[PDB]
């Protein structure tokens, strides 16, 4: 029993889309560092690539993650995810993501300047084929789904990683 890298879900405190927190003696046991990106394994074999920062408010045992992560995870308060550090993860090349048409009049105009460049602009994100995330811009917030990753399945946002969306 009690593994040291299967953790409790929990809600988060931080909504970064991005971000997973453990306690520190967590992390320090873990051997895991401020900004290290971590692959996180839930449910129906999903898996999520985050960057892991220290909570003190957080139990040794828990993992606090906002819901786009708990939801690309599949999994729900309290569930249990598996994580493991992501050392050889790499700058991204290329990716291509699609914006999700929920609604009667779609969207416009241009997503890229409007969503993605204020969103991945800054933060290193790392990103894996077949996440959806969402981006809080100007009227609403847009969905995405990650088509696929050059390298694949998983990569960081890089300021020179060439972004392409379906209509642009
Ligand atoms: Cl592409
Ligand atoms: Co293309």
């Amino acid at each position: 029993k009690n593994r040291p890298n299967r953790l409790i879900v929990d809600e988060a405190i931080n909504e970064d889309n991005s971000v997973v927190s453990l306690s520190q003696p967590k992390m320090d046991e873990l051997q895991l560092f401020r900004g290290d990106t971590v692959l996180l394994k839930g449910k129906k074999r999903r898996e999520a690539v985050c960057i892991v920062l220290s909570d003190d408010t957080c139990s040794d045992e828990k993992i606090r993650m906002n819901r786009v992560v708990r939801n690309n995870l599949r999994v729900r308060l309290g569930d249990v995810i598996s994580i493991q550090p992501c050392p050889d993860v790499k700058y991204g090349k290329r990716i291509h993501v699609l914006p999700i048409d929920d609604t009667v009049e779609g969207i416009t105009g241009n997503l890229f300047e409007v969503y993605l460049k204020p969103y991945f602009l800054e933060a290193y994100r790392p990103i894996r084929k077949g996440d959806i995330f969402l981006v809080r811009g100007g009227m609403r917030a847009v969905e995405f789904k990650v088509v696929e990753t050059d390298p694949s399945p998983y990569c960081i946002v890089a300021p020179d990683t060439v972004i392409h969306c379906e209509g642009e």
